[PDB]
C-alpha cells in the first residue's frame, strides 16, 4: 500500500532517512499528487499548492538515507583497509621470522 | 543525444534501473520538459499536464538503480568481511601450530 509510505516513514536519531527503493503504486501516487499540485497551483491564490510538500520531503529523506548509507560504507571500507594492512604486515613479519 | 535516454532505458528482471549520471543536454531537456509541463498545467483542464510523468519515471528508475547498487555493495562488503575473518583465523591457527 503506497499510503503507508509517508505515515510510517522511519527516521534517525536526529534526521529522517528513507530507502531509495520505490514501487509502481508509490510512483503512481507521487505522479498523481504532483499533477494535482500543478493543477491547483494555476487556480488557487492561497496555500492550495501545498500538495508538492510531501514529495520534496520524501525526496530529501531518501537523499539523506543514501548519504548516510554511503558514509557507513566508506567507514566500513576504511576499517577493512586498515585491518587488512595491519594483518598483512604482521603475517609478513611472522613469515620472515619463521623462515 | 538526450533523446535516447528514455527510449533506450535499461531495466532489470522485475524492475527498471538507470545510472545516476546525468549530462548537460539531459538536464537541459529535463528542465525544458518541466517548464512545459508547468506552463500547460495552468492553461489545460484535461490530461495536458502529462509532461511531468517521464521525469518522475526516470527519477524513480535512478533511485531504484542507486538502491540495488547499494545493496550489491553491502552484500559484497559482508562477503569480504566474513572471508577475511575466516582467512585470518585459519592463518593464525596455522602460524601457531607451525611455531
Amino acid at each position: 500500500i503506497a499510503a503507508r509510505d509517508l505515515i510510517c516513514a522511519q527516521k534517525f536519531n536526529g534526521l529522517t532517512v528513507l530507502p531509495p527503493l520505490l514501487t509502481d503504486e508509490m510512483i503512481a501516487q507521487y505522479t498523481s499528487a504532483l499533477l494535482a499540485g500543478t493543477i491547483t497551483s494555476g487556480w488557487t491564490f492561497g496555500a492550495g499548492a501545498a500538495l508538492q510538500i510531501p514529495f520534496a520531503m520524501q525526496m530529501a529523506y531518501r537523499f539523506n538515507g543514501i548519504g548516510v548509507t554511503q558514509n557507513v560504507l566508506y567507514e566500513n571500507q576504511k576499517l577493512i583497509a586498515n585491518q587488512f594492512n595491519s594483518a598483512i604486515g604482521k603475517i609478513q613479519d611472522s613469515l620472515s621470522s619463521t623462515a
